[PDB]
């Protein structure tokens, strides 16, 4: 599996919510059978990382008779107004042997309907939560070309995660 | 104030759910204080759904923030999810805790794939959502329509459609 540049990880997964950022998304994924496929994806030429993950599901050749858990570690929560939540809902309805967990570093409130995205994905069976220190370091250790160097947290990581988690839990309550 | 044309009422509040319709909405409203009345109707205009146009006019009603008000919507379609109506109504009710909102819908907005999420979100926000029955159609005819003394005439299957839709709604909200 090809490993991500460390600078790319840190700049995209920093969870300080008061920074204006570009609308790029990185999506680290793992699939577990209940196979083990793993990798990462970004938005490319108008196609959001979430839909690019859906595009490659056929190449994973999942057994329809087997149950799989798909985990996304994603730098932004999925949008509504550009079709991501809708395509992801359709995929879950069409592939009931798949259970999806979405762990988001930040909430994508640049979309006016971002709350509708989170709420509808929850209703479709996705488990949506905000990334914590544990997940950030796991991603550093798993998807990043770190050359044996340990994860070094950015300032306020824990406070930002708890603040965003409280906001997400209020949206979904 | 101003009364609706009868053909406009009949074509917009017909409750046959299997009819291909234009995505226009009519919303007849009543506002009363509980222990001061406003009434009117609204449709979608230039893309803005009637529900949001009602929220737009709340300031001009000059409601006392200290008093409780019951707002009743007789609305031809239940409010949508995918274009933001349910979310905007939830925000308004959270910001205006002295409003008690009752939504009586002629039809369920099946054109929205996420219509069930809208209904559940409105219930969770404190709105009482129900399906219009013969009683409500006739009340609206008697109240909001330029009927010139003519009685309400039901369309085919009115009662059957209302009970079927009511059963769907109650199952969604159980
Ligand atoms: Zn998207
Ligand atoms: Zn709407």
């Amino acid at each position: 599996r090809y490993l991500m540049d460390p600078d790319t990880f840190t700049s995209n997964f920093n969870n300080d919510p008061l920074v204006l950022r570009r609308r790029q998304t990185y999506l680290c994924y793992e699939v577990e059978r209940l196979d083990q496929h793993m990798g990462f994806l970004c938005n490319e030429s108008g196609r959001h990382a979430e839909l690019r993950f859906l595009d490659l599901v056929p190449s994973l050749q999942l057994d329809p008779a087997q149950i799989y858990r798909v985990t996304w570690f994603i730098s932004w929560s999925p949008c509504f107004s550009w079709g991501c939540a809708g395509e992801v809902r359709a995929f879950l309805q069409e592939n009931t042997h798949v259970r999806l967990r979405i762990k988001a570093a930040r909430i994508y409130d640049y979309d006016p309907l971002y709350k509708e995205a989170l709420q509808m994905l929850r209703d479709a069976g996705a488990q949506v939560s905000i990334m914590t220190y544990d997940e950030f370091e796991y991603c550093w250790d798993t998807f990043v070309y770190r050359q044996g160097c340990p994860f070094q947290p950015w300032d306020g990581l824990e406070e930002h995660s708890q603040a965003l988690s409280g906001r997400l839990r209020a949206i979904l309550q």
